[PDB]
């Protein structure tokens, strides 16, 4: 009755990665091979599987005697953490028709049949197929959102979950919201391989690869409420995320976009000045119907540790006491407020980056926070002064300073303390670094 208790006990494949192995920690023991080329990557709380594409690049998992047949008839769920690279306009053109499997527990090899279950991409779309011993099927076909900004096989980790219910439909869901779903009445006896194997099969795309972590298969199939919690279960607070929602670390380049006005970039007036919003460059591609706002134009960021701790940890914790630089023309500048510096009537303080007045003194010390919107890999910035009192969180101020144009201008405030259960708030920022996952077209 207790959804914890439910999801823990209708669990009965769940792999792990400890110690650097890979393994079922279900309690069934079904026996985890790891070939030589799948690689272990960040995940969303430890480490997750890459794969790659070659024979090698692959981890099958041999079912245990006791859950050999359990999808035949019964109902049951499988969930997983995805992470997809943006697929370019190019290989949209070239591979879009290309269905792969990347997860799959049909048979192929002895018997032409392939009855079973897949998940599998194909352009940007995500495919879940049933097949029974009769060779009738139904599928779920999840067509992306066209902007990648907000698109879910767009580089980010992002949770899938699909339930099947034989009596009804197959339900497929994304970050706990329901994308797709087909009735899977008709269906009789799925008869598929004794292995479930993650590995891209059948892509004809020599660089592609895919990240998948925390694969799970329940013995039911999953309602909404179980897979929220199910969902937001592996949302671990202590450790912060960059924008691809890997863990944020310490001496990375980062590019900042707000999430409450993610088409626009931070831009710098001049170094010892202020910084302000810009808007984002943007491609768009009728044919295809894909379009985003550029990633990395704007500023880089560099966080890097206030002091020592007791052990050197690359990733950004909450609650962890930082500098914040911003990289420009190869110098670093770092980021702060000027005791008595330039800020609105209500206290907002305006932000100088590489300010260096003689005797005044620099308020610089930040706070790396996590205090709302935990579904979203943003965080917040906390700015003190030099007796550890608050300036405020790192947000966005509208004016003008001086003779120059009206700005949404960086700066620091309390106000925003009080309005942290806002659905969206100006004090959230994605930290964005470059990754090969995302090219723009
Ligand atoms: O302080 C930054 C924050 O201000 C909000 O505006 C507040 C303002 O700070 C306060 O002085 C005034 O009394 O109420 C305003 C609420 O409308 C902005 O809405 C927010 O986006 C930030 O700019």
């Amino acid at each position: 009755e207790d959804i914890d208790v439910i999801l823990k006990k209708s669990t009965i494949l769940n792999l792990d990665i400890n110690n650097d192995i890979i393994s079922d920690i279900s309690g069934f023991n079904s026996s985890v091979i790891t070939y030589p080329d799948a690689q272990l990557v960040p995940g969303i709380n430890g480490k997750a599987i890459h794969l790659v594409n070659n024979e090698s690049s692959e981890v099958i998992v041999h079912k245990a005697m006791d859950i050999e047949y359990n999808d035949m008839f019964n109902n049951f769920t499988v969930s997983f953490w995805l992470r997809v690279p943006k697929v370019s306009a190019s290989h949209l053109e070239q591979y879009g028709t290309n269905e792969y499997s990347i997860i799959s527990s049909m048979k192929k090899h002895s018997l032409s049949i392939g009855s079973g279950w897949s998940v599998s991409l194909k352009g940007n779309n995500l495919i879940w197929t049933l097949k029974d011993s009769a060779g009738e099927v139904r599928q779920i076909t999840f067509r992306d959102l066209p902007d990648k900004f907000n698109a879910y096989l767009a580089n980010k980790w992002v949770f899938i979950t699909i339930t099947n219910d034989r009596l009804s439909s197959a339900n497929l869901y994304i970050n706990g919201v329901l994308m797709g779903s087909a009735e899977i009445t008709g269906l009789g006896a799925i008869r598929e391989d004794n292995n479930i194997t993650l590995k891209l099969d059948r892509c004809n795309n020599n660089n592609q690869y895919v990240s998948i972590d925390k694969f799970r298969i329940f013995c039911k199939a999953l309602n909404p409420k179980e897979i929220e919690k199910l969902y937001t279960s592996y949302l671990s607070i202590t450790f912060l995320r960059d924008f691809w929602g890997n863990p944020l670390r310490y001496d990375t380049e980062y590019y900042l976009i707000p999430v409450a006005s993610s088409s626009k970039d931070v831009q710098l007036k001049n170094i010892t000045d202020y910084m302000y919003l810009t808007n984002a460059p943007s491609y768009t591609n009728g044919k295809l119907n894909i379009y985003y706002r550029r990633l990395y134009n704007g500023l880089k960021f560099i966080i890097k540790r206030y002091t020592p701790n007791n052990e050197i940890d690359s990733f950004v914790k909450s609650g962890d006491f930082i500098k914040l630089y911003v990289s420009y023309n190869n110098n670093e500048h770092i980021v702060g407020y000027p005791k008595d510096g330039n800020a609105f009537n209500n206290l907002d303080r305006i932000l100088r980056v590489g300010y260096n007045a003689p005797g005044i003194p620099l308020y610089k010390k930040m706070e790396a926070v996590k205090l709302r919107d935990l579904k979203t890999y943003s965080v917040q910035l906390k700015l003190y002064d030099d007796k550890n009192a608050s300036l405020g969180l790192v947000g966005t101020h509208n004016g003008q300073i001086g003779n120059d144009p009206n700005r949404d201008i960086l700066i620091a405030s309390n106000w925003y303390f009080n309005h942290l259960k806002d659905k969206i708030l100006g004090c959230d920022w994605y930290f964005v670094p470059t990754d090969e996952g995302w090219t723009n077209d």
